[PDB]
């Protein structure tokens, strides 16, 4: 198998969805890119070291472009940074690993605080 | 109204889902603390303060614990930490903030690489 | 939950009870005061955070107004990260207790007077 | 004639409730403890001076303990404690202060916010 | 229960108002922005501290900004900065400040001279 | 035009109004203040200055008494330069907004009472 797939980073349902595609397998950091313009394309790059004698350290960048408009020479006006690092011990069972995900999916999830606040340019309140 | 609100961090669908609520706004930090012992609880904070001229920053981190057993006295083995670093544009419409939320929710969606590398103590192949 | 509402500070039974109601939340500090003149207003503020990488503590003020001056109480509870729910529960009953009517501390204050 | 009497401190319904009795009165400082040893009692200590030549304080503290299960030695894995310092002007009727009792008993009666959120390890929110 | 909700800053009728949201609340300052960018948006800002023994300071702060037209970056050309300090002093009664709220309202009510200058560019003479 | 006029600072219907006049205009500085004692009375100053060689501060201060003391106003209103007419109205309509009665800030000081 392969986990090292093609996949959607952006959800508009079948529509404007943005998919990123692998760039290259650097050193132990996983590149994907969307397609067109890589001056102008989303970016999510991944790698897992260890760290600690006891723990394992995933680092996950993402990049959102905003597609500059009236260059004619494709490029963003800005791009906005997520840029994650995720420890866990290596006495994890992948059920354990399961539940992470999730916490990570909840506060992320449309709806709850943090999630909300980020779409609204807010803080918390 | 309010997003400072009380969430589901943890979704296992009405069954052992892991509420997560306010613990206390310290100085732009806002703290979520799931109930019982905080000794083993799981936390979430967030702030946002105002970095480059032109940039807002956003940092979540989440800890969740593992409920360490034969201790008689409740503390957690251990804990994942979840660390992250948003950085977003001042020129982001609300709409532009939508779409980076996409993003993460994206890259985090179950199924997908990242989601399934974590979930298995797996990196990528 | 959502423990922020208006609540009864002084239950004079029905009539002339004395509801406090939400009215500031300025650093995560909850404010309750009655319906009247700052001066003249029953005044509730309540805040927790983590002190000793050890312990909680919540920090309750209540401030009690007499009409025609006002009474400071000042609280500062501590609790160990390893108390459950349970366990806090229990602290609280006693809270309670020290302070039914009834009680020695209760009744001390309530007549002016000291331990005897 | 005496007000320093014993008197119940956790009131269980009549299966095991923790009462509390007259133990010490050194240096006008009462002190109530429970029948249990030293080292496992519940603690009530209360004591008044004239502070300002306008007002009185009364300072209670009371100690509650978490009787450590399994160590044959009786004694407090841990203790939470209790601190208050009342202040009550000399202009103070009996009236008004059993008010302030009232205004005191209300402020953590069960079912109220504050007495709620201490009960559930969450802030007010 | 609330009072910190969205309302309209700027009544147009129903054609293009104003309206301005809760952002944040960190530190204290409640802020209230519009749904354009950050950098585009009107912001309100209100804050109260226990000035002297015998009042309280309401510290509000309106930006108003003039959409810059044609730079493709949203931005603003300029801000109008507002800023008031009402000092009530604690003896207030509700009515009391009402009439405040309501001499404030008279102030700048559409019509009457402080408002009338400001709005045509000249002194009051 | 000509601003200077008595006008009514608080509308309270029709009985009752607080109706303020002009009183001083030292110093290019507009007053105005109720049919009452200095100690009693509404004032309202008001007046304009090119500060900045980029922006205009209109300078407005209300003072509001109690009767059987006063509270402050001080707003300090900066304008740029380049505000157009129509684009002052719309200023004008901001403050208006924000103090609007049912509007949070309103309703706020009101209530003698914060953010919540």
């Amino acid at each position: 198998a392969s986990n090292f797939e093609e996949f959607v980073l952006v959800d508009n349902g079948g529509t404007g969805d943005v998919k990123v595609a692998p760039s290259n397998f650097a050193n132990g950091v996983a590149e994907w890119i969307s397609s067109n313009s890589r001056s102008q394309a989303y970016k999510v790059t991944c790698s897992v070291r260890q760290s600690s004698a006891n723990n394992r350290k995933y680092t996950v960048k993402v990049e959102v472009p905003k597609v500059a408009t009236g260059v004619e020479l494709p490029v963003a006006a800005w791009r906005s940074y997520m840029n994650m690092e995720l420890t866990i011990p290596v006495f994890a069972t992948n059920d354990d690993c399961a539940l992470i995900v999730k916490a990570l999916q909840g506060t992320f999830k449309t709806g709850n605080p943090i999630a909300t606040a980020i779409a609204a340019n807010s803080g918390i309140y």
